[PDB]
């Protein structure tokens, strides 16, 4: 009963809160009535804590606001549900207030009191719900768990089941409500497109549905590069493709990855969930809120270079040292404004991060966020093993994750891709 796409043929919720910030940019005006998703990242957001991320709407709040922007036709709003125990695991940036051990916490004073009002908007058919469930949640415990370079927290959070049953719990209390449509978030190309991370990472998205009560039938659909900056497609750029004779996939920024794009990902991706069990009509979403990789750096077409890697850097949109370089990237720009299915198995392509909220501060911030300082958000580090060992790629004097960061927006605004 619930619609195929809940994106298609409605009108799309501006969040009043980012459409200040924008403004009140130079040129800001050019975007501050897009539609951006509004992010539930603390128990205070719920009701409304007056937060540099979050300001003073609650989820209440925003959903009267949703309503009243709809005229009564349908309208669809995105909520990012990012919470869990020991959240962000595999680094200090987004760390928050629930620790490893506070699932029941997570389920009776986040997730039930955030069911309990969309509950009460169950009354309005025309108010669609998108949930957007958990961000950089479930891939950690296919990439950072064990082996080499992972992290002490992952594991736990992998033993003691907090994700998974985490993530069950949302799908269900969120899922039985008939105007909510979930998507489990599915991590970016540049995390785990390679062959040891994509079938596992099915799998535990896979685990995560049945957990908690839950099965597949709460399952939308899935978005990946969220709060990331991987191409929606790379132009220039085939991952089958060969360079006098060589492999694409032995270049220095391919490095053996199935894919150098989030399109092709995302496709595969929905096929292979399909194949494991979720349902054959969802969707992908693709946040293309800052991977538009525009303005004058950009290829204008592929190389003429017959060196593999002159080749490949020459001709990639993506400009990243390192595609695990995930902090406040120099040179991003916005990517394509929220847009209904614009590729095959897309349900829509939309801004989640919400551009000129920071990644995470660039130094030691004290802060009430249960927020570390993350290397990768320092400019100056010089990376390990995971990144290639390389510059971090982020921009300098950057605030605590969620924070407004002028220098960001103003770049992202002037790189946009397509031009504004
Ligand atoms: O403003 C709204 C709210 O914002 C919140 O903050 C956001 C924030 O903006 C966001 O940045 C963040 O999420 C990021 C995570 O913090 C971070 O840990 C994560 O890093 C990923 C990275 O994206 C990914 O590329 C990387 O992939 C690795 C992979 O793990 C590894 O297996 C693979 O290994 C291969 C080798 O590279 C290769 O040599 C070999 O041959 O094969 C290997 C595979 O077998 O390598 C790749 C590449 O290095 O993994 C890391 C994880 O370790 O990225 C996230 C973004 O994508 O946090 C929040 C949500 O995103 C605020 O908190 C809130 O207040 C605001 O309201
Ligand atoms: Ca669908």
């Amino acid at each position: 009963e619930k619609v195929d796409n809940p994106f298609e043929g409605a009108k799309l919720y501006v969040n009043p809160v980012w459409s200040a910030k924008a403004a009140a940019e130079p040129g800001g005006s050019a975007v501050a009535n897009e539609s951006t998703a509004v992010w539930l990242d603390r128990i205070g957001a719920i009701e409304g804590n007056d937060s540099p991320t979050t300001g003073s709407m609650g989820l209440r709040d925003h959903l009267e606001e949703a309503v009243r922007q709809s005229g009564g036709d349908p309208l669809t709003i995105q909520v990012v549900i990012y919470n869990l125990p020991g959240r962000d695991c595999a680094a200090l940036a987004s760390n928050g207030e629930l620790g490893p051990d506070e699932l029941d916490r997570y389920k009776s004073e986040y997730i039930d009191p955030i069911a309990d009002i969309m509950w009460d908007f169950a009354d309005y058919e025309n108010l669609r719900i998108v949930a957007i469930i958990e961000i950089a949640s479930l891939p950690n415990l296919v990439t950072n768990v064990g082996g080499n370079g992972g992290t002490e927290l992952c594991a736990y959070m992998k033993q003691n089941g907090g994700y998974v049953n985490g993530v069950g719990y949302a799908l269900r209390k969120l899922g039985e409500i008939p105007n909510v449509y979930n998507y489990i978030d599915a991590a970016h190309h540049g995390w785990i497109g390679w062959d040891s991370n994509f079938g596992p990472s099915v799998d535990i998205f896979y685990e995560a549905a049945n957990a908690s009560g839950s099965t597949v039938d709460y399952v939308h659909g899935f978005i990946s590069n969220t709060a990331n900056y991987s191409a929606t497609v790379e132009p220039y750029l085939d991952v089958n493709g060969t360079v006098n004779g060589q492999l694409i996939r032995q270049s220095k920024w391919v490095d053996w990855n199935q894919y150098v794009d989030e399109l092709s990902f995302v496709q595969d991706l929905r096929q292979a969930l399909i194949a494991k069990g979720f349902r054959s009509d969802i969707g992908m979403l693709i946040d293309t809120s800052r991977n538009g990789w525009g303005g004058p750096n950009r290829p204008t077409g592929p190389s003429s270079s017959t060196d593999l890697n002159t080749y490949v850097d020459e001709s990639r949109i993506d400009r990243r040292i390192h595609p695990g370089n995930w902090c406040n990237q120099a040179g991003a720009g916005l990517g394509e404004r929220p847009t209904v299915n614009p590729a095959p198995g897309v349900d829509a392509y939309v801004w989640v991060k919400p551009p000129g909220e920071s990644d995470g501060a660039s130094e030691e911030i004290p802060n009430d966020e249960g927020k570390g300082f993350d290397r990768m958000c320092d400019p100056t580090y010089q990376g390990n093993a995971r990144n290639g060992n390389n510059p971090s790629g982020a921009l300098p004097n950057a605030p605590i994750s969620g924070h407004w960061f002028s220098a960001q927006f103003r770049e992202l605004l002037a790189n946009a891709y397509p031009p504004l």
